């Protein structure tokens, strides 16, 4: 995450961090006792997915952590283009939810137009090196428009892209799957953007989590 600050430790009980191979590969969000919404790029061997957590070199208190028995991968994800960047984590255990662990609702509404938004996760930084304390910025849902421009035929009806102007505060590769949190509602997930992370020019690009309402719930109801 560029350009951002360490996150208030209190601010984010529904952020995950998934693990592969010992490292951190992307984000996550809870969004149910048993399920974590993440990127479908973040299919990767033997998923951990580690609740509850705000330093990585630490161990804490708070954390859980919770193998996967499935994942389920939106059937049409195009990994050329990003389209449908949607993948849903079954935790083995339903997470012990506290204060510290906390499912976050999805705007299920398209209309919404709470611009007011913020990104956190743990991808690499201004400095290039990867945080062991999670990452915050406050951003805006820049325009479809732009997003034409910045990215020259990429943007589809579930993308939506996100940014600050004045500073340029954007996602970066280990943010992948990571929230976007609009009025303490989902609207997006990280999926990708421009090299190197800076919204100034060219935005964010996120996943439009209102156009999944109907597949999530098909999937955590089957
Ligand atoms: B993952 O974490 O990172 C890459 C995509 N990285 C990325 C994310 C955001 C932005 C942005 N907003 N400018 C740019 C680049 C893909 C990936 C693949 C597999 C696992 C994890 C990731």
């Amino acid at each position: 995450l560029v350009h951002g600050g360490p996150c208030d430790k209190t601010s984010h009980p529904y952020q995950a961090a998934l693990y592969t191979s010992g490292h951190l590969l992307c984000g996550g969000v809870l969004i149910h006792p048993l399920w974590v919404l993440t990127a479908a790029h973040c299919k990767k061997p033997n998923l951990q997915v580690f609740l509850g957590k705000h330093n990585l070199g630490q161990q804490e208190s708070s954390q859980e952590q919770s193998s996967v028995v499935r994942a389920v991968i939106h059937p049409d994800y195009d990994a050329a283009s990003h389209d449908q960047d949607i993948m849903l984590l079954r935790l083995a255990r339903p997470a012990k939810l506290s204060e510290l662990i906390q499912p976050l609702p999805l705007e299920r509404d398209c209309s919404a137009q709470t611009t007011s938004c913020h990104i956190l996760g743990w991808g690499k930084t201004a400095d290039g090196d990867f945080p062991d304390t999670i990452q915050c910025a406050y951003i805006h849902l820049v325009s479809r428009e732009e997003c034409e421009h910045a990215y020259p035929g990429q943007i589809t009806q579930n993308m939506l892209c996100a940014g600050d102007e004045k500073y340029g505060k954007d996602s970066c590769q280990g943010d992948s799957g990571g929230p976007l949190v609009c009025g303490d509602h989902l609207r997006g997930l990280v999926s990708w953007g421009n090299y190197p992370c800076g919204s100034k020019e060219k935005p964010g690009v996120y996943t439009n989590v209102c156009r999944y309402t109907n597949w999530i719930q098909k999937t955590i109801q089957a």
